[PDB]
């Protein structure tokens, strides 16, 4: 079965004052909160089985958003941070959650838009021994984690900003994994991604999707990017008739639920355009 | 000693989804929750004194955010509204707030921008008789709530969504009153609307009039909350000030020192805002 | 035969005004291209090489101090002065030359066509062989533009200019395609109730013999009239906004001439040299290698 | 018998913005809902300046004469000249040798858009002023990108650096200028700078080493934009488009200007807005007039 895990927690300082009081992944892009974005990804990929890693006060909030994702044709399972950083301590506290099954990994923050993105994760999923990273091409690789590789689509170096960038594909918060996961995290001495991912590629099991023009991402987490990606949310929307990662159109469309469940599920949103659009949607 | 009263609750049903476990009131406009705009319109006007009224689930939320309000040299105060809707319950609520002093009152979602803002409300609180509502010039009349007026500044009619406009003047969520609105409102869902309406036909209800130059916001759509914080980014971008920052009004009226402007610049320091805050102190 | 094409970029622009006052409404700039490069594109998307530009006395010079004769993208442009103010059905007449035996398509110089499917909606429109290809856009408000109720076959059944009562929530667009058969249709027309040869009587003809096809763009698809301030600033917007996020050019000719093998990597790079000096040029560069 | 007198540099090459700038001239592009030339123009009638020389090129010369007419329907006097040297900005003094005459000057650049409620203020000081010019500057958080002035504090420019590495100070030097008739003499009596070309900024220099060069200070409130790439000119339009729909006022709107400052009367707005009674503009300046 094919299970993914959202990591929504964090702090979210570099967006004080806005993120004291909310989770930056309940902040809205456009008219979603933030952790749609990420989790209508995971739908793309077929994952229905999602765990959702938040903090002690914020996890409540995610529950009284999401419920248990049964609406969706999802089942949502949540878990609390115990530890401020580690990231891949996610894999140790959902040990359970992931059994004997491959995984998935997205960043609460990280917004994937394109066209053929599901293709892209089709092929990530059906690989069946390593990992599957996600690189964006970026104007500036400094700035970000940077993924050089092969043409086989084998990673051979990741660099941390580096000064001199090996290429100029930013390791996105998309990951995929086989079982094997699980085993390295428990195994690992913060425990982060980068170090998960090294390992994957020194023993050349690590994969690099290409996300080339036509792709659009975004990660969240400054004043100016929260408002660019709200931006392009609505003007895409707007502009193009069709809606970005809206669960119940996803749901819907993948056939997860049916058109009743989502006229029961547009009821709520009738007072505004995204209740008004999943009506026209299922007719 | 002057008071207001911000109402911050609601159900926000027209933002749905985002609004389903975040109150609109902590939404952000550009890099500030909503709340801080009509907080800092309170400010502006010299008010110290403000309750915070929100519903049960986000009123903690609200005192997470702002606290006791002492670090802006504010004294901030809470309480739960009991009934979905009766705005003007706000009233009943603080009557032990308020006491006998004259109160003003705005809502958690209205955006007010305006270079002359605090001389028009530094005359509302002068008024001494009765109460001083907030109009604003507008192209569509028949969508807002409509008052038309004297030339001495008095109201002559309240028209709800009027089909026949009588004036180009919505009115806005800021109000300012006298003491004697407390006993209006034990005396009276319980309307804003009705209670404006009363003081209008005791002839002691005046109006604040916001022309060319004001900006005025309702945010309480997706497309109208986009097109706040576009106007706070752009105004801010492009000018070099800050809108509604509380920590910026409270030092340039004297609330607080440079002292304490930097040590609550600390954690904000990761980005634009804290920077802000060190730069206008030197 | 050969794929035709003909634009339609005189006017007044008066809703434009002052700005299109000393400026064609066809000449202002969408982002980073003049408005012209857009209708352009799209002709050249559904293959079309050959095209002919109409536009006002005072302006078509500068139209052709822009493009010159189209061939430094593999494309030969010619072009004539509109001769009335209105009667835009007259493109065929002027352009009956132009046009010899071949089919034709016309497109306004103020629309804006974007969608990854497009070319598809656009080949299956130039394969059509008797009648014409209207393209509709589904809209909110139907009753603001000229609309079109339409048959399951996709054959058009009304044609209602801003319908109290409208038929269909599809906007007809300004962009047609038309068999040979219109030339003669055009010639043989007569003005409407505002003295001019419409756009509109055409396409009912064609419509009347049931040889008149709609070409349906859903979701996924995004149009632009761009003949008011507030619209103008939106398809500047839209195009900034793609761009920018996505990584790709809208109606850039020189990637579209380049893609469908009009033109090689070093026509590409002459003409990314005068543009060197902003993105566009350097766009150009990273696109060639 | 001294006048205000002005002059806008309205020509140029315009290649940054390139390719919509090879049919039409920047300086009548659009910034939301008119010609960048409205905004040069009404900083210059915010001033009080009604004499006012446009120097552009010579095929888009005749467009700015379509468009502006003489300006005798804003209560203004507009006359042309053609540019005949690709560069020398400071040129502009002696191709308005005589339209100048003994008056003061001030030059704006075309592409050049300043906002701001006390503008006219600060300008009004600059007139005033008797020996010198005053130079124009803004507050940037990247100086070494412009030309940059280190100054005073009785506002006695002390240094210019074009693009310092080691930025003197955190003012740029803007496109808005106010000289006295001294600078006619001063650019007559110029020679080229290392560029070939007798440059404004070598004037201004002289201006300063004479302790006669003043600077007017542009801080928080205001907004300054060189229109003059893809990126700016759209951040330009929008600010615009969203102060006017926002705050429900016209940025640079000359005929608001010349009536509001009365050039003009409400009979010469009303047949003005005629032309445009087909959009908003129109419609403001009918219910600006009542
Ligand atoms: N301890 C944690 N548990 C679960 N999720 C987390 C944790 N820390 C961070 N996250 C989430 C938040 C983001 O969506 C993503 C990457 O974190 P980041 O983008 O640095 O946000 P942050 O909350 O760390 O921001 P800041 O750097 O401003 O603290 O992982
Ligand atoms: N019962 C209440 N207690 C306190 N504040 C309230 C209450 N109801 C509404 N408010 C606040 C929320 C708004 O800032 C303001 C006006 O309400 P409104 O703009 O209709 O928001 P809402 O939450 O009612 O939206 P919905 O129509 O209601 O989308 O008053
Ligand atoms: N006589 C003509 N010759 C050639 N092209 C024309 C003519 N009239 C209009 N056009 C072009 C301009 C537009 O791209 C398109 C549709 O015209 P329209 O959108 O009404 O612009 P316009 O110039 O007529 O604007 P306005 O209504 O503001 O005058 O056809
Ligand atoms: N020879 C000239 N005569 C009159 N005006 C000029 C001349 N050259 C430039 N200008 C105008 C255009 C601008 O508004 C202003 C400053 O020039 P600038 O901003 O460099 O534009 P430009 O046309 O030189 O752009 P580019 O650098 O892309 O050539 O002076
Ligand atoms: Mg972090
Ligand atoms: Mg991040
Ligand atoms: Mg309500
Ligand atoms: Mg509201
Ligand atoms: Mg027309
Ligand atoms: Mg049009
Ligand atoms: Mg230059
Ligand atoms: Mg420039």
């Amino acid at each position: 079965t094919r299970k993914g895990i959202i990591l929504a927690g964090g702090s979210g300082t570099r967006l004080y004052p806005v993120t004291m009081a909310v989770s930056k992944q309940l902040l809205p892009i456009y008219d979603k909160p933030m952790i749609y974005y990420p989790l209508s990804t995971l739908m793309l990929a077929g994952i229905r089985d999602i765990l959702i890693i938040s903090t002690p006060q914020d996890t409540p909030r995610f529950q009284q958003l999401l419920g248990d994702g049964s609406q969706w044709g999802l089942n949502l399972q949540y878990k609390v941070s115990p530890s401020p950083d580690g990231l891949a301590q996610a894999f140790i506290i959902g040990e359970e959650f992931i059994g004997h099954d491959d995984c998935a990994l997205v960043l609460g923050d990280n917004i994937f838009y394109g066209h053929d993105l599901p293709k892209l994760m089709e092929a990530a999923v059906n690989k069946e021994s390593g990992a599957t990273v996600f690189a964006y091409h970026v104007n500036d690789p400094e700035r970000y984690g940077v993924v050089e590789f092969d043409q086989k689509g084998t990673a051979v170096s990741l660099e941390e900003k580096p000064l001199q960038p090996k290429s100029n594909y930013a390791v996105t918060g998309l990951y995929f994994y086989d079982n094997s996961v699980v085993e390295m995290a428990k195994n690992l001495k913060e425990l982060e991604i980068t170090d998960i991912n090294r390992i994957y590629m020194e023993q050349g099991r690590l994969s690099v999707a290409m996300m080339g023009r036509g792709y659009a991402w975004l990660d969240t987490g400054t004043h100016q990017s929260l408002i660019e990606a709200s931006n392009f949310i609505a003007t895409i929307e707007e502009r193009q008739g069709l809606k970005v990662s809206c669960p119940e159109e996803i749901a819907f469309r993948k056939n997860f639920i049916n058109a009743q469940q989502v006229i029961e599920l547009a009821g709520p949103l009738s007072k505004n355009d995204y209740g008004k659009y999943l009506l026209k949607m299922v007719k």
